[PDB]
């Protein structure tokens, strides 16, 4: 009960900032997650023994892939921590519990392949889940781990509160399907601009949490340039492996996934920042003004990709 997690001074200070990088010491990441749960939710939210067992089973069910790995899980959870900490009073007790867990679990058992590749491969998961294929799998893996003996971190919740938090987690994980982001943001834009956005409306809260999940999921584009640049290598390592596997199916992949077309990456990054990242953080900042640092960092990285094209690096 009186056992607090405490970080070294540099991490204690920098973990509060949106652009925090969790570092290369894998063995410190569970401690970093518990620290964030304790400050974001409370020391009483979870039984420490159960929470630690849950974290280590989640870690075990992330694969050794270049990008969609345990480090991504904890990085996305940290961005959610920074949003929740900068928006103290906007979220319920159940939301703050559910959302850090949703972020830690959101890519469980990822193989480094898109929904598109599973569909073209005719993977068993594409028959089980016709849309948001990997995201339905991630939620399924989350429920599986929660149901392991001694892993039910929600055991003190009532039957109805348990159903609510698992529904927050389900919607939050499904929302990380980038196919669904475009429509979600357009609706939030319309609601904000016509002034009809209402945070007491549950359908509206769901949409705002969805955009928060996109924002946290893409947060590699909101880090300092050296972090963003080096993370991009891991992202494209997966894309190019998917491209190789498309070529093995006798399908020319899109240029983004073709390692023969690396020269086209800088221009592809601009498209992504302009079509996905900047609009995401712009709408998030309109709804949650204290998340402005994410938009600023995103714009800084857009400027860096423009410099790569001009051959200034
Ligand atoms: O940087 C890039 C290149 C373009 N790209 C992308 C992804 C899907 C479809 C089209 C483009 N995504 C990113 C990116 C930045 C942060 N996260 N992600 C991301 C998101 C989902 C899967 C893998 C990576
Ligand atoms: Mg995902
Ligand atoms: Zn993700």
């Amino acid at each position: 009960g009186l056992m607090q997690f405490t970080l070294p001074v540099r991490l204690c200070k920098e973990i509060e900032l949106f652009h925090f990088d969790i570092g290369p010491f894998e063995n410190m990441w569970p401690g970093i997650f518990v620290y964030m749960v304790h400050r974001s939710c409370g020391t009483s939210c979870f039984e420490l023994e159960k929470l630690c067992r849950f974290i280590m089973s989640v870690k075990k069910n992330y694969r050794r892939v270049p990008y969609h790995n345990w480090k991504h899980a904890v990085t996305v959870a940290h961005c959610m921590y920074a949003i929740l900490q900068n928006n103290h009073t906007l979220f319920t007790d159940l939301e703050r519990k559910g959302l850090l867990i949703a972020c830690l679990c959101h890519d469980l058992d990822h193989r480094g392949f898109s929904n598109s590749y599973l569909q073209k491969f005719d993977h068993p998961l594409a028959a089980l889940y016709s849309t948001s294929t990997m995201e339905q799998h991630h939620f399924s893996q989350t429920v599986s781990i929660l149901q392991l003996e001694g892993h039910n971190i929600f055991s003190t919740l009532s039957s109805s509160e348990y159903e609510q938090v698992l529904e927050i987690i389900r919607k939050a994980i499904i929302a990380t399907d980038l196919a669904l982001y475009f429509g979600n943001r357009k609706q939030l834009e319309e609601m904000y601009q016509t002034g009809s956005l209402n945070l007491n409306n549950q359908s509206h809260r769901d949409r705002v949490i969805g955009l928060m999940m996109t924002a946290c999921d893409l947060c590699s584009v909101t880090k300092l340039w050296p972090v963003t640049k080096l993370t991009a290598n891991d992202i494209y390592a997966e894309f190019w492996a998917e491209g190789d596997e498309m070529k093995k199916l006798g399908i020319q992949p899109i240029p983004m996934m073709d390692r023969d077309k690396k020269d086209e990456v800088p221009q592809g990054q601009l498209g992504f920042y302009n079509a996905v990242a900047i609009p995401c953080y712009t709408t998030l900042t309109q709804i949650l003004p204290p998340t402005e640092p994410l938009l600023k960092a995103c714009r800084d990285n857009l400027s860096q990709w423009e410099k790569v094209i001009r051959g200034e690096e």
